[PDB]
């Protein structure tokens, strides 16, 4: 009763048992699928707390001892007094790696379970977390061994203001609108851009100006706060034969970290915890310095090249792609900073697959995201079937807080 | 109805044309199984009246006294002989209408210009093969390619069905080995078995066409030898890697899919063979670098000097897009039509939005339109798509053996 899912690069079959266990719905129905699209309390946060505590309760091998049977009341009468209720930083733990474990769209997944988890849920002001911030980007970037971290700050409380953190990442690059309507620097940061400038920062001029973070205390106005460059290290781009490729003086920095995404954990929501791992090269090279819409140098490359730009069939596109890739992983490994390319990442994830597998029964993927943006069926993850769903604990999105 | 974005502009559409989605895909609220690769006389009648009533808004002649005509043909032919027969524009109508339709298909921009070789008065598995040849000499025309379809007779109750054993009507040996590697195409080993337990004598080289199996009803199927000149090849060269020739590679200039079924107004033709031209990334792609498949990637990359040791150094995908070049080069220097990845997406997108005009939508899905290489440096990768079966239709069906 249960969905089949086969390999087609080597014909195995699989029954994904776990997507039974689906809390939340999804977009498809019967007559149409919609799995393409980008964005698709008593009694209710009873149910989800119930329902996480059996989780953690499996995962420590205690099914059912008197220790289980006792939290499940105890969070029940917490909830009853005080309508919320408070996690054990155990549960918090576990909570944070459920959350990375259970997203559809994270080829990283073979890691879940090595994830540090900083507690900040005792912090009061802006400035103890841009304290916290400091502490997790110094870890996580650990001078270029990079190690996968989430720092979570207080749940979400009636009676009191969100933290937020308003910057979509803890490492953004501005952008500066041109006369002529182009963007100088990265053109998906234009508005927190304007932002951080109405807000006090001083503005810069280059491509590659490393954006200042603005965090929000609990009914408080954002504050401004400037990393120090020492904290944000950042990779020269040159390719390993193309000595003019230097030339074109492209950077990237070390420690991807989405700082916008609202955990939700039994119930309970994180507005404000940033998580970072590293980077896998198709994200910098393809995503983020191919797309027209960022900073789009692949023109620019071909004819460095020398290529034949005039006609499609040259297949000019794929190949300067395929060279601006080349050198985000020379450049990566040359600076001694973690990158994973995308054939490794792929063939982790298939790993993870099969873990999961014995593990829970299957594993929500979306196989659209999964698929890496350039050379998808060289990988083996283009050849595999998956299965949407959405568990909880869950990386969700939230509005902007403007 | 279902809001669409394109995420490179910023354009909204909304897909009004999937409310009338005839059947029942495999996602349901609580998960999507969207990559999956495969998902009574009232039953007859209720989409015979919708094909008919189809047609007949298509012309501009819903209501008018011919109309009514026919719809009580239907009716009449339905009740007499438990089936119907389709008119001959009506079968035209309805092969182009199920190709248009089709949600993997990324050529839809072609839709509209389809040759339709009626074969419905077929009487043997000889005649069959003699109306396949037609086609493929229409089809190929010395390398100018015309899109093509040759519909044999309707399933019915009783007697077995014309069947094309062959997947495709060009199709490589695959020779399983004395040693347990394959030698030719590994994904047509089952039928080259079939055609060797039914008496062909087969070769040893890595492109051997394969002889046709063709089945007329409960009468057994019987193997046809392809003239050779019939089937064009395209030897693969490389413009400025000279040695690419040494390797020997080839590929057939005419796809041509011989096993899946047609659906029209509640018919079934389970022999309706149908061919296009081929987009270079499923040759050069799919078919020489698929590891189940050719597999030559590694020997490409060899000969490229590439260091083939780790993964980071992107080995297989400069290979890859230098097998990509070798298609289209060869098949425009050989001048037979091929498409590269980057046109097909883009006429594609136009696709999108005639198709908005005229049905408020285009059921299209998503993993199978982006190309398999540089997906997102094509414009199709950014543009959301809602993924629906109208019918008329092709569909997939079982293996006859
Ligand atoms: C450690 C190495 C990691 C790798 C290689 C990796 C890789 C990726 C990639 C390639 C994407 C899709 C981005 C795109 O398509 O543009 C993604 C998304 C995502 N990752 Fe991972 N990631 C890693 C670490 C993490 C960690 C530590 C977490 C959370 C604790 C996480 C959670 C997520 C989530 C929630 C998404 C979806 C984001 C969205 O939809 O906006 N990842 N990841
Ligand atoms: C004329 C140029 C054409 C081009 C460039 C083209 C291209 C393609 C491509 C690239 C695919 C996906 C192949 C794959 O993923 O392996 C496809 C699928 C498909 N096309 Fe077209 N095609 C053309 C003509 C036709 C014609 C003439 C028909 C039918 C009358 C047709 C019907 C279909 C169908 C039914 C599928 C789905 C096959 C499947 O799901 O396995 N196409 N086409
Ligand atoms: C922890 C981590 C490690 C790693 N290697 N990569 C990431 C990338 C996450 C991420 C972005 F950073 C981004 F800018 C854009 C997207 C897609 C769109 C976002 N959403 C609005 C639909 C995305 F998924 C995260
Ligand atoms: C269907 C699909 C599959 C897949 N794998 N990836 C994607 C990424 C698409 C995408 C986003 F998701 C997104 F949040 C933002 C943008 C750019 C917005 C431009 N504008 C703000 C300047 C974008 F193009 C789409
Ligand atoms: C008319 C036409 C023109 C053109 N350019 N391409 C085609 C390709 C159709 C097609 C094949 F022929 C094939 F062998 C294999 C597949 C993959 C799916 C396998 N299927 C059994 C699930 C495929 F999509 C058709
Ligand atoms: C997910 C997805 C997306 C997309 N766009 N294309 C595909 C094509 C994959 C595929 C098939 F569809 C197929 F019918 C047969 C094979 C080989 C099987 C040979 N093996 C059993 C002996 C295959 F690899 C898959
Ligand atoms: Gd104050
Ligand atoms: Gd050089
Ligand atoms: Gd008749
Ligand atoms: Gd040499
Ligand atoms: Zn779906």
């Amino acid at each position: 009763k249960f969905p089949r899912v086969k390999n087609w690069e080597v014909g195995s079959i699989t029954y994904d048992t776990l997507s039974a266990q689906a809390q939340q719905d999804g977009p498809c129905t019967p007559r149409r699928c919609l799995g393409s699209l980008v964005f698709p309390a008593p009694e209710q946060l009873l149910s989800q707390a119930r329902d996480f505590i059996n989780q953690y309760y499996s995962s420590i091998k205690r099914s059912g001892s008197q220790a289980h049977e006792q939290r499940l009341q105890e969070v029940e009468a917490e909830v009853a007094a005080t309508g919320t209720y408070q996690l054990r930083e155990s549960e918090l733990v576990f909570g944070a790696k459920q959350a990375w474990r259970n997203a559809p769209r994270c080829v990283g997944r073979i890691q879940w379970g090595k994830l540090q988890v900083f507690d900040a849920r005792d912090c009061r002001s802006a400035q103890e977390m841009f304290t916290y911030i400091c502490n997790h980007i110094k870890y996580a970037t650990n001078r270029g061994n990079l190690r996968s971290a989430i720092t979570v700050f207080p749940q979400r409380c009636p009676g009191r203001g969100d933290f937020r953190i308003w910057n979509s990442q803890l490492v953004r690059y501005a952008g500066y609108r041109q006369q002529d309507g182009s963007v100088r620097g990265d053109p998906a940061n234009v508005e927190i851009t304007e932002l951080c400038i109405q807000h006090g920062w001083t503005p810069g001029n280059g491509r590659f100006d490393v954006l200042p973070l603005l965090l929000q205390a609990p009914d408080e106005p954002p504050e401004l706060f400037l990393l120090p460059p020492e904290l944000v290290l950042e990779v020269p781009l040159e390719h390993p034969t193309l000595e003019w490729f230097a030339a074109l003086g492209l950077r990237w920095y070390a420690l991807p970290a989405v700082s916008n995404m609202l955990l939700e954990i039994g119930g309970l929501e994180f507005p404000a915890a940033p998580f970072s791992g590293w980077y896998m090269s198709t994200e910098i090279g393809t995503r983020n310095l191919c797309d027209p819409h960022r900073y789009n140098i692949l023109e620019d490359v071909a004819v460095c090249m020398d290529l034949d730009t005039r006609t499609t069939s040259s297949l000019w596109k794929d190949k300067a792609a395929v060279e601006i890739n080349v050198a985000v992983l020379h450049s990566y490994q040359l600076a001694k900073v973690t990158i994973v390319d995308h054939h490794a990442a792929t063939a982790s994830f298939m790993k993870h697959l099969e873990n999961e597998q014995k593990a829970r029964g299957g594993c929500p993927a979306d196989w659209a995201w999964i698929v890496p943006p350039i050379s998808g069926s060289l990988t083996p993850v283009f050849h595999q079937e998956m299965v949407n769903y959405f568990l909880s604990p869950a990386f969700r999105y939230q509005p902007d807080p403007w």
